[PDB]
């Protein structure tokens, strides 16, 4: 009443009363148990950071930003309960996250259970019913003044979006601006990246190209259609292009890195080989998979990054297959990668064909002498679509902004008045392969195979061809 | 032997004695005086360092770069003579700087000598030889094994490029790679940028996305076209646009910061005003103009910052009016800045065009009543290229990469083989227009003058157009 | 070739491949899985770093060290066989961490085995062995030109000391100044305080008052009584003390912090309550508790941070009185801390006394009112011991210095040379004191007690003494 | 409304209008051609930082205290009135500062005029009044609600303490904690001191020992001795400890770095040899020298770093000695140093004692065999008190605190109830000597006089005698 916690990207953090209550639960506490970089730790040591760290960052922005603007516009008539909801919002957005991160609703949940559809964020949701009600806080909330039926929906639609003119009941359109700041739905400018671009490049020992605190400076809300929005200074256009190019930097640099991308998928290949094997008590004693754990979040409590250790450790024959896998994690015995490349045009790799890329590969037949032969269970092809977060969109087309002469006037600023060289799209897209035979003769092989099919599918030349296929190159007169 | 310095961005730096011997001299330690962002301190108040400190660390990084290629590449057969002769070249290369740095030739040499052509490179290389020869370095770099017609040549290639097949007479074809560390002219990556993003941010408050110590350890020499060439490692690619982008950043956001120029307009005009009247002493006792100091280097040598005091304190009622515009930056009365604009489609806009384009807008004729009609004379029109340092052409191009598979092999590497999403074009220009008159009611008129003219010349429209002029702006279909 | 690891301390990493064969092992990997800081995670969440990392960042400045002795005296006759050693011992050194680190061997080794004599360093040189032998590494370092035989020694030496005139058999005299880097036994200035300095403060979000980089620079070795050794410029004797004050802040601040060493309690009493019913599996299947894993490297392997959580998660009964504990932690119902206290004058504590000293603060009689009487076992007595790691003994009597105008005269500088107000002794004891009893009534009543206790025994006030204890203290005259 | 400053150290800070006002006069914008750390910039590149944005800095930090307690403790009712004169007082405090900073009345002052008592603070109290007069601030101060005769005085008072029972009349026993903030009399803890630690270590490349924004979350203002002043946290002790250790590691470190005092000493010199000849228009076209400028506060306000340049460029012979020394400081032909030594016992010099030093040092006989014989001319010495700021006394004893069990009551913590480590005495004297002759037998010559004198005096052994003195030291047994 009310506790500091010091962060080292933020200093000295207040935390209300009521937010520690919350923060002290196995539900939260399970946050510090979950690598934010998953597998990225294997290639960064500094990465060592867990969600929880990094929650409480969002939570503390969250309480930021929305002071900030209830000291700049008074008119708005932000109260405390307002701020104490949108902070909850904030620390509780990434409780939903499963082991390793992204890595559990990116890979092995897709994997593992095609019918269902699940993110993370469906999981916060019901994780933090589950900790309200089993951490008895509505009294708590309702102690400090909030009302727990309306604020928890509030609470639950800033995180995850209508449940279900305008769509929230948490709060009316008059407060429209409130649902901005946690996870922005309508162009992804929220406090959870500002706080993990800073995290991210102090543990990883990269540098970041946004400045948060200046942002907030110049927010103010304003009217736009009926609507209350948060609105950012026309002159901060620019840094919000830099905040979207630094959140590609780091993308390409450490979250979608090749090797640990590999280690990745490494592990849900064992968490797959494990699933049936392990089981984890829910309520009432019912036993589920790591698959299964997402539906019952008392099991759900349970699961973290811990499950590598305990496949790890066991004896058990059942998991053998499991075991050696991460056995040769430790080894550095890894899937080898073996080129990059884009596609050309208009193309576009749909979901459903990522499963006969694979085959595709192994079907090149590269005019060349080749001592072995590989098969399309050897590949692994690995396609990620990079975007400033709306896809093919321009999230700047959706910011409102305001001028130093009018600043209650909002207004919409073009691609085309802040640059002529911002890119057309917005959206391209990367495949990475890999081979899991490692020998040198087949390493020689794959690469051969591998720049065949580029040329065959008129994908953009990999960038050390001519020294990995210096005999399949000349072949394509595109490259030259 | 050695001396150690302190830098705060590179930490302990060693000096050799020869090194110290060129640093502690008038003509080095004159850098001492001048800022190296100019005007930019007065609106970064952190932005008070000088060009001194960032030779220093030009001169630490050419050093680390020519010993990391030594350690790595025995074969290169790199002497220590040769890594002095680079870090005099990176100590030496700002020594032609005039007071307030690039204000002083970007602005006042060309309004004050138009006949003239000059750069501080040239000045550089002037200053560099009247150093030598006024404190007796030659004996000295003797005495360390230098050899002084070699050395001094390859000196004053790196700093300003051949002196009039291969066309240096400092070193052989085999020394090649030496040329690009200090100065590249081929592509203008190299240790005088790396140095300033690093300092300039930190001194700034901003930060930077190019990692500098990464691109060393990365480095290696290969041959190309028979050359010998640092090549950067396939990977780092990215890491090469992205220190490009830092640095369009920094422009945009410091170095061509609109107040900050605006006082450099100023600045340059006060000069203008007092350089008839002041007088600088020359060898020989013969006297100079600020304007004409740049042809004596002992006169140069006493040219600095200082300058802006000197008119400032100033009783000579011949400098009063010089006086009177130092005292309104003091004040903070300002030139009004009205807008920024962009030229569209094929049009681009010529130095000769530059006198004009005042009398273009005053032309200009809104539709809007005008309380006050404004004149050419009151405008300020100032043009803004930017690009990658290539002008039009893509750097990256001109970039030789190894790959991890054959070292020693250079390839090339395209635009299309990174990225998608880059620009087609490299350089763009922005136009600033501001007002001398700063009354209310003329700076109302100057937006509209502004808009119309943009209208007229079918620029872009201003981003605060519709709240500047909202009569103006729909007269034109473009832009709606 | 050399694997290049990034570092958010130290930046970018060189490794020798028969270093990064040593890393990529179950032995080493297993670093990954414990907190450097243990509990103090709980207490400051970004110290969420881990042994491993910390061991690369040891190797690496051990690497420094020896490299920079090497450029400054090639006289010295340092060979890369010796750098390899050296970096071996610094990445090996943590090895023997258990779980949660010092907790391991601080707390819970002596509690749960007495008898036993136990510490890392002791667990490190077995587990070097282990990892060595399991993974045929010898004919590696046979491979890049180190002797098993010899080389090994040395790397053990370097860790634990002499493993019983020249008491190594690693190296001769004239190769002494080697075992001063990794784990200096003679001042305990060595390198892996170095990187913890700097790894702590800037995950804690706490600042340091060494600089380790400077200290390389100035470094010299000299001979002293018939012995080379590591020698300090006088000039940077102050920096010395520096960093003992540094080391004593970081003590006070975070790896003593009053709460994280409760936390420390409360984990090792879950594993204690633990120890008889977890096994874990041995060489030959014998199975080991969480105490006798230390004598079966196979076993310790396996034993790690995980205990805890697998502790949490347990279902079974046996477990149910540690399940308790650490679920109590996640709630934050912690022991409370009631004070902290100083012995005065003369007075030491001796070890054996610890165990009488809960039953001693029962013991005592406050003169007030008590509705509750408290009993020896509901409270916990801590009693820590910080100096400058030589005990009462001042470290800098034993460094050895050299002077700008004689670099290879040894000399010794005293207390006095350097200022009268250092203290006059270098180590002091904090005595806190928790109560297992959480309700207000009981922290009432154990506040009483505890000032008592001190008055008794003729401790000093504590701090907050008139507030906690107003009745209590205007009975000591001393204290008023 | 608010203008928007980025700095380096703080981030982005906000200024309301009247501050800004008052920051863009003549009288401010003079602090940026003042160098924070004088000399030291000589010695430390990076050092290059400016009295105008530490002065921003003190500005605002003093903004964050006095808001957080208003935020804490409704019930002080501090008014926006009272933030901005705390403000302002935080601005102006660095006003009064000569060229070099405390190099002026540090050292050239107390030379050129003896009988004038002079400080900057006394300065800043002058300039700031001569500033509102100046430039019409008071209406401005009326507009914001100030009501200027009652401010003033506070202002003032904050500035130099009471300008003749409560001894303020700027504002009542009440506000009394609002006079704690920009400078404090009583104990020397103050924002001032902790935007230069923070500054300075920034720039110099060191760093901080104190954290300056925990201490403003656990500042609370509390009733001792029928006064409100500022408390600090119980826990926090060690903290402002550290503050101090901080401020001397700096101190000794780079303030009062030996080569950066002897500039300081050369540049006095030039002063005083230039004091006659140079002439500064003040008010009405009166002339004043260097010395007297501090007279006429006009003329004060274009007496700046400028200065040095101006003697340094100077063509008049009556200059050319002073231009002399100057021109030795660029060549780096600086006056030598020979040693340091400490007082002993109960000894202490009087500032009477200082002039008389250079005559005993050339007394001493070494009776070693000297080539030649120096003079007390020759030498110079230069005493440096070095203490907590309160000469003998500790501040601590002189800081307010409180316990989280009562927050509302102050009590005192006495320096046994912290450590028994801490010293007895808080102050010490250094003794440095330098040799006005620099030729090498002279040098020798001064040595031998310096350590005899050292001997003669019973002072404490300088670090490097026995190197440089190796026949004198034997003498004294002490030594031995
Ligand atoms: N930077 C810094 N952080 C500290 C220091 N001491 C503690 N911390 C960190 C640990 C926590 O995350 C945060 C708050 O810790 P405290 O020690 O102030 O809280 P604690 O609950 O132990 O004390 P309290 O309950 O108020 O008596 O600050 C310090 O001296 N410096
Ligand atoms: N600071 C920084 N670190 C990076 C970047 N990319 C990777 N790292 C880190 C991760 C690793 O700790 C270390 C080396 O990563 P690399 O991708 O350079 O090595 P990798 O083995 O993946 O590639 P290679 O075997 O050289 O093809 O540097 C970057 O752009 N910036
Ligand atoms: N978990 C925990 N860690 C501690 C404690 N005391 C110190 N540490 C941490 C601080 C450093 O990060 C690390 C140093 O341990 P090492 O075995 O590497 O060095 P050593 O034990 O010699 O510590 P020292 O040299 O005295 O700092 O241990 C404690 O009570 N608990
Ligand atoms: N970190 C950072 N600082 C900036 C940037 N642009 C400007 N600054 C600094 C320079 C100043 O100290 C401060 C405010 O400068 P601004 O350009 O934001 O204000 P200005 O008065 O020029 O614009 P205004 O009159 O409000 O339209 O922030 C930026 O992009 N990043
Ligand atoms: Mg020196
Ligand atoms: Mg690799
Ligand atoms: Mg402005
Ligand atoms: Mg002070």
């Amino acid at each position: 009443t009310m506790k500091v916690i010091n962060d080292p990207i933020h200093g000295h953090i207040e935390l209300h009363p009521l937010l520690v209550r919350i923060i002290d639960t196995p539900q939260f506490q399970r946050l510090r148990y979950i690598k934010q970089l998953g597998g990225g730790y294997y290639v960064f040591p500094g990465a060592s950071h867990n969600r929880f760290e990094h929650s409480l960052g969002v939570g503390y922005l969250a309480g930021c930003l929305v002071h900030a603007l209830g000291e700049k516009q008074p008119e708005l008539q932000i109260s405390e309960r307002d701020v104490l909801c949108v902070q909850i919002a904030g620390l509780c957005r990434n409780l939903g996250h499963g082991p390793f991160s992204h890595m559990f609703d990116g890979r092995f949940i897709p994997l593992a259970r095609p019918e269902v559809k699940w993110t993370h964020e469906q999981g916060s949701v019901m994780m933090f019913e589950h900790l309200i009600n089993s951490n008895g806080i509505k009294p708590v909330m309702e102690q400090y003044g909030l009302i727990p039926e309306e604020d928890i929906c509030f609470i639950k639609e800033q995180i995850v979006g209508p449940l279900e003119l305008w769509p929230y009941k948490g709060r009316p359109e008059n407060k429209s601006f409130l649902y901005e700041i946690v996870s922005n739905k309508r162009n992804g400018i929220d406090v959870d990246k500002w706080d993990y671009f800073a995290r991210d490049c102090h543990h990883l020992g990269i540098q970041n190209n946004f400045d948060y605190k200046r942002f907030i400076k110049f927010a103010r809300v304003c009217e736009v259609d009926n609507e209350l929005r948060i609105c950012a200074r026309d002159k901060e256009v620019g840094n919000l292009y830099d905040m979207f190019h630094t959140r590609n930097s780091l993308h390409r640099r450490a979250y979608q890195h090749k090797v640990g991308n590999i280690i990745d998928t490494m592990i849900t290949d064992a968490f797959l080989k494990a699933d049936d094997y392990i089981e984890i008590t829910g309520a009432g004693g019912k036993k589920y998979r790591i698959s299964t754990a997402i539906d019952d979040m008392e099991a759900y409590t349970k699961l973290t990054d811990n499950i590598f250790l305990e496949i790890l450790y066991s004896t058990d024959p059942k998991l053998k297959d499991a075991r050696e896998i991460l056995k040769q994690i430790e080894y550095r015995n890894l899937f080898k990668y073996v080129g990059e490349t884009q596609p050309t045009g208009q193309i576009k790799i749909k979901r459903e064909d990522y499963e006969s890329l694979p085959k595709e590969v192994a079907s090149a037949k590269p005019k060349v002498l080749l001592d072995v032969k590989l098969k399309a269970e050897d590949f692994i092809v690995d396609v990620i679509n990079m975007d400033y977060g709306m896809q093919e969109k321009n999230p700047i087309d959706h910011v409102s902004f305001y001028c130093k002469t009018a600043p209650n006037r909002a207004i919409r600023i073009t691609k085309n008045q802040v640059s002529q060289l911002l890119p057309e799209k917005f959206a391209e897209q990367l495949i990475r392969v890999y081979c899991k035979k490692v020998d040198r003769k087949s390493l020689y092989a794959a690469r051969q195979y591998f720049v065949q099919w580029c040329a065959d599918r008129n994908f953009t030349k990999p960038q050390d061809g001519d020294v990995i296929a210096p005999l399949i190159v000349p072949q394509k007169k595109e490259w030259n």
